[PDB]
């Protein structure tokens, strides 16, 4: 079965454990091509009672930096905030738990915005199929695929 954290029958506790970046999507482009700050592998997720512990690494000159964020539930169900280069909320639109996690971003900076899409898979890569639909997701969010970068050939240490 599939889930959106903003439905009625959303069980936050199954996104739990292990993710691997598999692609990233932005309507800015630059924000996750290589030195982006938002080209970040995911590698797992801890849900708390009211909080995500998102553990990250970045990735400079072959050379793997970790980081960890807190992103705390909103007013609006299935809605996580967090800090990192600005002001950012996002939702899971799509998920079944046991394969993908397909996430919308909306960045806020100096006064801008953007939107950041990603594709998060339980091992590090997807099938065609899933990655098809991540595509159709970023289209309905208005999102080129020339915007949508994968990343699994270069999501590991």
């Amino acid at each position: 079965e599939e889930a959106s954290s903003t439905g009625r029958n959303f069980n936050v506790e199954k996104i739990n454990g292990e993710w691997h970046t598999i692609i990233l999507a932005s309507d800015k482009r630059e924000k996750i091509e290589d030195n982006g700050n938002f080209r970040l592998f995911l590698e797992q997720i801890h849900v708390l009672e009211k909080s995500l512990v998102l553990k990250f690494h970045t990735v400079r000159d072959e050379e793997c930096s970790e980081l960890s964020m807190v992103a705390d539930k909103t007013e609006k169900a299935g809605e996580y905030s967090v800090t990192y280069d600005g002001f950012n909320t996002f939702t899971i639109p799509k998920t079944d738990y046991d394969n993908f996690l397909m996430a919308h971003l909306i960045n806020e900076k100096d006064g801008e915005t953007f939107q950041l899409m990603g594709l998060y898979g339980r091992e590090p890569d997807l099938s065609s199929d899933i990655k098809e639909r991540f595509a159709q997701l970023c289209e309905e969010h208005g999102i080129l695929r020339e915007n949508i970068i994968d990343l699994s050939n270069a999501n590991r240490c």
